[PDB]
């Protein structure tokens, strides 16, 4: 089928009167600027590539905002995690699926067209495996199918409570697999994920949760085409503990011991010294920045200006899902750099002075790379994932090109996203998703159960 | 008239089945918890007092988001300011009113029910006064009335380009009044403002823009019942320059030379050292925190936890209007403290662990004080200014009490605000303002004219 955009952000920049042909399998087949609409569906506003969400723990949306209660004069990431543990202890397979489906609907409405699910809840309530060990992974895939969002599933290897292979704690029992069970899970998942059109990646929870020898095992297992994700250097405590264990910082240790490259997504990477920042940018790995969660958890501020100046690659994730907003993540990525430096206009390129466009270009590319999917740009052969902004909005209607990105990302909000397409299929129209009522009804029931 | 809420945040806390009686003049006449909804409008979700917006420069909304372009390797507040000066040089009285009306509609949709307009654009393009010196102030009052938002107009005394009574620059010419002209402007405004149900306050632009003697003149002029607002200590450069001028920091200087009290709103106050924070808290002045604008301009992070812990009073303002969101300001107020300390759950009270409720309670109280209006709480004798959240939203519907505030402020957004009432009149219903279509058409045309 064909769609027609008066304005669209193409790989070479903004274009006018672009007619897109989309094949039956949801792939961009033809892109012609300066064309006639000729029968094609005339879109209602400016068209951009959809934004990949490169980091998600779906079930956490259920408790989003609920952990904002002072129980200590020094509440932190670590007291929060205790609360997150107590909540994950109670989740049934059915509740996990309902929460995921609801979350993916909200993601779509925000302009996220594909998600990397960093999925570590594997087993039953007492830590025993389900009859089908892939139970919860399969439910995540079905939820994504139900919402219609792109999906890279990252089943997570989690084995230990801390550096040096500390025994897993009771709070972590639903997460735990040895390497053999983990590799078997990856194998079980190939057939169903392939049928769904969904993607797969390798994933270590963190250097706290797996041993160096386990990393070696998984990396030698022959899945050499898959993305590799890991939480790293999010909290100073992890840095300190790594130092006491190895005499190295986390990112420093990773680069000394593992052949980190473009396959890799380093989630957070918050506490990266100048040498670590340099190593990251050189490697072509993607920094997975989750700005709203990092602020919510008091993680700190990433050295994004230094990283970007050295050619670093990044993308955004909603992580704990306290925020589901492309606008908020990109805006406060920039604003955090401004608050630190006490200056404006921090994240731009030598060839691109526009801040919004710099942020959007970056997150699109990093996100696509991290998910391992053919997305993040409107070019022939890429998947037809896109969003349509509000053409009747006075700020956007009066703006042109990159000025329009600035109006949206810095002066506007989520409501300016009106229509959302994933793999050639309209999943949000005029702010509405066809599954929203049914999902909200099931979701509110689950919230009551929790 | 009468409305009925299944849940409402009253001054004593959350209550159920609250019937509100509203007088003909839009004042809360009776508030009855655990009542029935007979002959009263059944409200569609949780009811909260409306949020005062304690600091606004309306015209800046027209340029919001457009100054996000690297022009230098390390862009400054002062390069932005020159950019703002460039648009102000073009604004007509009509454009001013149209921008303000549109802005105030958007504010209402976000849950802001009253605004303090920190208004310093006074004169014609060449710096000469309009035939009616109050022309542009009156335009602001007329726009607030068209939107239906509560208004405290703060005409700004602006006389100088810098400490020590430096001559004002050409770019500042539309702002400039001497003390006597400013005081006459205040007198001219009293009748039309009261006729519209609007309030007035005293306002000095900053310590850079007025002299100590001008401050003394204005404060001695007999308007002892009005709020007093001032931009202070926003940028490190102002701190450095004040120090070079007086041997004192800006807040330190103000407290040493002026009787600062509960009438005062100190806008930004970002660079406050420990002694200055203590003096602010002890004085009962309101800190006017404009979080989105402060982040956008790279001002820095206010010591909100230290200030709050000592009994400090605060409220929020949208300032340059890059953001129009009660959610965003309160959320990033807390989050800024989290990023600085690398800890969670920062702004709480000894008697209130709930972060959302701590933030809302504080901003309501400080906002109301700073505006000098009878707002900020649902109590008999206060104005019927309120918002209704979305009762169909699954996050809110499944929450009770302060948990509901946490879901909204930390996990939700502006769209959860559905209905908004100011002075007993519905001005937003189901997310829609009746004047939005007319306003947007005039507004988009003005944007075309300016840009
Ligand atoms: N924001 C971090 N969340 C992590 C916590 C961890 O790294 O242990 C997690 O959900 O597993
Ligand atoms: N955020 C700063 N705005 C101020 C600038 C100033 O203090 O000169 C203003 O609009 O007057
Ligand atoms: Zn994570
Ligand atoms: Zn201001």
């Amino acid at each position: 089928s064909a769609i027609f955009a008066e304005r669209a952000l193409l790989p070479e920049g903004w274009a006018r009167n672009v007619r897109f042909e989309i094949s039956a399998d949801g792939v961009l087949a033809e892109i012609r600027p300066d064309a006639n609409a000729d029968g094609a569906e005339r879109l209602g506003g400016a068209v951009l590539p959809g934004m990949p969400n490169l980091h998600s723990h779906a079930f956490q949306r259920a408790m989003a905002g609920l952990a904002e209660v002072a129980g200590n004069p020094n509440d932190s990431f670590w007291t929060w995690r205790e609360l997150m543990y107590r909540m994950v202890a109670r989740l049934s397979p059915e509740q996990i699926e309902v929460i995921a489906c609801q979350l993916y609907i909200e993601m779509l409405k925000a302009g996220y067209t594909a998600v990397a699910e960093f999925h570590y809840v594997h087993h039953d309530l007492d830590g025993r495996s389900y009859a089908d060990p892939a139970e919860l992974s399969l439910r995540i895939s079905r939820a994504a199918s139900a919402a219609g969002i792109g999906l890279t599933l990252l089943p997570v290897l989690y084995s230990h409570a801390g550096f040096g292979g500390q025994p897993a704690s009771e709070g972590q029992r639903r997460f735990i697999n040895g390497s053999e069970a983990y590799l078997e899970l990856l194998q079980r998942l190939r057939a169903p994920l392939e049928a769904a059109g969904h993607s797969l990646g390798l994933c270590f929870h963190s250097l706290r949760a797996v041993t160096p020898q386990q990393i070696a095992t998984v990396l030698a297992a022959g899945h050499d085409d898959l993305p590799v994700h890991i939480h790293i250097a999010e909290q100073q405590k992890e840095v300190d503990d790594c130092q006491a264990w190895s005499g190295r910082r986390p990112l420093q240790w990773l680069y000394e011991n593992v052949a980190v490259d473009q396959r890799w997504c380093l989630v957070h990477a918050t506490h990266a010294d100048p040498a670590e920042v340099a190593a990251m940018a050189r490697s072509g790995a993607v920094a997975g920045l989750c700005l709203s969660t990092e602020a919510n958890l008091g993680d700190g501020i990433f050295p994004a200006t230094d990283f970007l100046a050295q050619g670093g690659r990044l993308g955004i994730g909603s992580d704990s899902h306290v925020s589901l907003s492309v606008v908020e993540e990109l805006r406060w990525l920039e604003y955090g750099q401004r608050l630190r430096d006490r200056k404006r206009n921090r994240l731009y390129r030598d060839d691109q002075p526009m801040i919004g466009r710099t942020l959007y270009d970056a997150a699109l590319a990093g996100g696509a790379q991290a998910l391992g999917q053919p997305i993040g740009s409107l070019a022939v052969g890429r998947r037809a994932d896109l969003l349509v902004l509000d053409g009747n909005d006075p700020y956007l209607a009066s703006a042109e090109g990159d000025a329009l990105l600035n109006r949206w990302l810095f002066a506007g909000g989520d409501r300016q996203v009106r229509d959302v397409m994933v793999a050639g299929r309209w999943v949000v129209r005029d702010g509405r998703h066809a599954g929203e009522e049914r999902s909200a009804r099931a979701f509110v029931q689950v919230l009551g159960e929790l």
